[PDB]
């Protein structure tokens, strides 16, 4: 027997049913892009059932009694192991609209909604965009630039070399101010699409205008290609940045995100940059209609009592709301 909740559940980062786990993926963001919001999640919900088992699924039988495996996603699973391929999931990598919107929405700056715009208005390839600039924000320009450096998958070796650089930069603007690795390098992937940072400050308050002086300094270094800062607006301080990280005889381009939260909502904003996407939507969910709090990355809240949960680390707020702790190698659901 297995929870309901991916919350409930360690979900470690390898697994033994990638290639069943691959294909419902595929199927779920083929949903995202047509809008299919709970077909996105049923089949995310499935796929992450699979990572959670023990053993290879190598027969249909292995099916019984598993959370949210209805008919859809069982029928995928019996085509594979019956035949090697599911037609649907070839239907869809094979079909102009799937692999559009996946060239799309995979640029820097570009979501579904402006991708299917852009779709629906004719557009199709990457030199289409590029003959469109009006188009474009200065942020997508900057992702059409470096596109075949940022679809090249971040390595372990590049995040070490940039939370050097992020870490010398935070300590000469403020010592004592801290770096911490957070998405999916911190759940112990060994590639990624980008770096997460969070950055914080033990006094309350000393992290104000750090974040600008960080970047001056890395801008001063030629590390920074593209750079967008925005102050917390509803809502952490953050920027988003390409960096130019410097290779044995080259260079690449590669995201990074630098977060800055205020020291008392670090825990929570921790939980939240750590995920997985899946794991924290489960996690909000889980808190909201078992335990009746509204989890997000600032805090937990008591919407009856009107309280905020007093939060020292991931731990207190995982017992806060009654789950066992999952370190953060057990969050990829
Ligand atoms: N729609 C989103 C986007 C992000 N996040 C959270 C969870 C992610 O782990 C974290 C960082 O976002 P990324 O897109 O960088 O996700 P990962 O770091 O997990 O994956 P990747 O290896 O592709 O960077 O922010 C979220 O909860 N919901
Ligand atoms: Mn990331
Ligand atoms: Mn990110």
């Amino acid at each position: 027997w297995m929870p309901a909740y991916a919350c409930q559940r360690p979900t470690p980062l390898t697994h033994h049913n990638t290639g069943l786990s691959e294909a419902l993926e595929i199927l779920a963001e083929a949903a995202g892009f047509e809008g299919s919001e709970g077909r996105l999640l049923t089949f995310c919900r499935a796929a992450s059932v699979l990572k959670a088992l023990p053993s290879p699924v190598t027969t249909l039988s292995q099916l019984q009694g598993l959370p949210h495996f209805g008919e859809h996603s069982s029928r995928v699973v019996q085509e594979l192991l019956e035949h090697g391929v599911c037609e649907e999931v070839e239907r869809v990598r094979r079909s102009e609209r799937y692999q559009t919107m996946k060239l799309f929405t995979q640029i820097f700056g570009v979501g579904v909604k402006t991708a299917d715009r852009w779709y629906r208005e004719g557009l199709r390839t990457l030199d289409d965009l590029r003959e469109q600039p009006q188009k474009l924000t200065q942020q997508q320009k900057a992702g059409l630039q470096h596109h075949q450096d940022l679809s090249t998958p971040v390595l372990r070796s590049d995040v070490d070399a940039l939370q050097q650089v992020v870490e010398e930069a935070v300590g000469q603007a403020l010592p004592g101010a801290t770096v911490t690795l957070t998405g999916g390098f911190r759940r112990g992937k060994l590639q990624g699409h980008d770096v997460d940072f969070l950055i914080t400050h033990p006094k309350e308050g000393q992290e104000a205008g750090l974040l600008p002086r960080v970047m001056c300094r890395l801008q001063d270094q030629g590390l920074i290609l593209y750079h967008q800062h925005q102050h917390s607006c509803c809502a952490f301080e953050r920027s988003f940045c390409i960096f130019r990280l410097p290779q044995p005889g080259s260079w690449k381009a590669v995201r990074v995100d630098l977060v800055v939260a205020p020291v008392s909502q670090f825990p929570f904003a921790l939980l939240g940059w750590t995920g997985s996407k899946l794991f924290q939507r489960e996690l909000r969910r889980f808190s909201r209609k078992e335990k009746g709090l509204w989890l997000n990355s600032h805090g937990l809240f008591d919407p009856e009592q009107k309280t905020f949960f007093q939060a020292a680390s991931e731990e207190d707020i995982f017992r806060h709301l009654g789950l066992e702790y999952l370190p953060p190698e057990q969050r990829n659901a």
